[PDB]
């Protein structure tokens, strides 16, 4: 029988950076599309995009460092997956699992460590950038150059990538999270994509679980709004229940009192939907949790959150 | 009800001790050194022990204010909240805030932060930092540590967040020492509230851990982190809360390809893995391999050779 993990909002991660859900927020309803590829799992548990399982892969990087160029985005970082196996550009995803799904500057440490001959074992770490809009971003094709603060202390060896936040770039390249970046750069079809997710019901608006994650400078409020979090991927990757319609039907209920604040329906293609008009940042018990009700279709009508 | 384990290969687990995924498995000699930390820490029907909280990114991270400087290397003052945000309370009875780091050594990472009130609201910035657990200001049971930061110039009396990258040795001698446990309330002060120390005490049983190899900052340190059992087996055993039958789960580690056992182990009551081996041994076992729950069975069971 399908079911929920018992969690409140502060034993939640953010399925598409690595931080605590902070709180909900339902949108409203616009022509631009939600498509993020971390964070997108099935009901009956198939992850879909550049999803993985472990909140450390997310918006991570491992490979090998193998050259300079003589462009701000200078040191070129050829990919592995996330668990140190050979990457293969021809598998059916849009990128090696765990890449960021956004436009923007994601900020955090590289670190190295030496295999082979020279000084195997040595190691060092620095601050670092990986900018989603460079040309250099080609995570599909088995790449990104790397932005780093000390070009002098970095060699040709095994490299990691430990994301810390984001922000806007510099010459007018904003943070978007909803706009996907180019895997395979500048004039070539993102592939194997995660499809779209929006509301089918009249009044019907995307729930979201906000995170308010770290910038390096400037203004930005650092919002990252995911469909599910991480820790129900695990939990539908584990119990692979069967599907019994189209729509399950949750309620967020208080605990200690008893009773249900509101109800929400969760889609067998992993994303929620709520009765609601405008965007809304809700206001709700900290102790509040999602419970699964019962097996619905996409005709229920849902009293308004 | 009945108990059980989540099925999950070492690539798909993450560390109870750091932040970063399983490496590889390993059974350590016996040792006059007792292992006692405080991270990882939970029972079978699922209570969490020690400083152990359930996010993968609360594991030897801090949250709070930074308040003053002081003319000591371990500059800027942090006064902690809990990893959520609420107020922490120095007499709940845990070593630490939960999340708190549980060895010697020093944790490097970035530090970030993000005005509130009336200086520049929601500005922010970010940079290197360095956190000892040697400090005489490592004090987070007291409430605060502070911190090493690379730009003195560009920090301020903001809510702040550390995000730890990886551990070294300290630059003056004091090494990483991750079996040793920090003072979590400074010079000449006990640690109270602790998870208890764990040993085998069956003839011929080591303790089997789950092995990490994290990032370090310079030098040739292994980065080594191992944990008693995985951040998904606690997070698990949070959620089931199956009463435990006897004192000990027989577990066997399977190749689901072939469908055979590969070795057996006991994962007793309180939280941690013991097998019949005599000395250090990395394991070679398939990539595909996983540990499965067999029977409840007791203290004076019989392991088959591992
Ligand atoms: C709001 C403001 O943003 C950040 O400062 C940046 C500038 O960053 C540069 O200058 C600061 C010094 O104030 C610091 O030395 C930093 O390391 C350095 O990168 C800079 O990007 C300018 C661009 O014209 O905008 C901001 O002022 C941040 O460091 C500040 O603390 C502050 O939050
Ligand atoms: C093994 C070595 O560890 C790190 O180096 C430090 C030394 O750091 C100094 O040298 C390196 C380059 O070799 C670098 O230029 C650095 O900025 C500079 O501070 C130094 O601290 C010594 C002291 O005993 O220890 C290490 O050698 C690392 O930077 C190196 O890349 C290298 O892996």
């Amino acid at each position: 029988p399908f079911s929920l993990p018992i969690l409140t909002l502060s034993e939640l991660t953010n399925s598409r950076f690595p931080v605590p859900i902070d709180s909900l927020f339902t949108a409203q309803n616009n022509v631009l599309q939600v498509q993020c590829q971390n964070g997108r799992c099935t009901l009956d548990g198939e992850l879909q995009g550049t999803t993985q399982l472990l909140p450390s892969g997310i918006c991570a990087f491992r490979g090998r460092v193998t050259a300079q160029i003589n462009q701000r985005d200078r040191w070129h970082m050829q990919l592995q997956n996330l668990n140190g196996t050979t990457y293969d550009p021809t598998d059916d995803v849009p990128a090696p699992l765990g890449t960021p799904d956004f436009k923007g500057v994601v900020f955090g440490m590289v670190s190295q460590r030496n295999v082979g001959n020279d000084a195997p074992g040595s190691t060092r770490a620095q601050q670092a950038w990986v900018s989603t809009y460079s040309p250099q971003f080609v995570p599909k094709l088995g790449s990104v150059n790397l932005r780093i603060s000390d070009n002098d202390d970095f060699q040709f060896q095994p490299t990691k990538f430990t994301p810390v936040g984001v922000n806007d770039d510099d010459d007018g390249h904003p943070f978007r999270q909803w706009e996907l970046p180019n895997y395979s750069g500048e004039l070539t079809l993102n592939m194997n994509l995660a499809p779209p997710v929006a509301p089918n019901f009249p009044g019907e608006q995307l729930l979201f679980f906000r995170s308010f994650v770290p910038c390096s400078g400037g203004y930005n409020q650092g919002i990252i709004d995911c469909l599910i979090p991480q820790e129900w991927i695990q939990h539908f990757y584990q119990e692979s229940a069967p599907s019994q319609s189209d729509v399950a039907l949750i309620r967020y209920v208080n605990p200690d009192t008893g009773r249900t604040l509101f109800e929400a329906k969760l889609h067998r293609s992993g994303y929620i939907t709520v009765a609601h008009s405008g965007d809304y940042p809700l206001v709700v018990p900290a102790n509040g949790h999602f419970r699964f009700d019962s097996w619905v279709n996409q005709f229920y009508s849902l009293a308004p959150m």
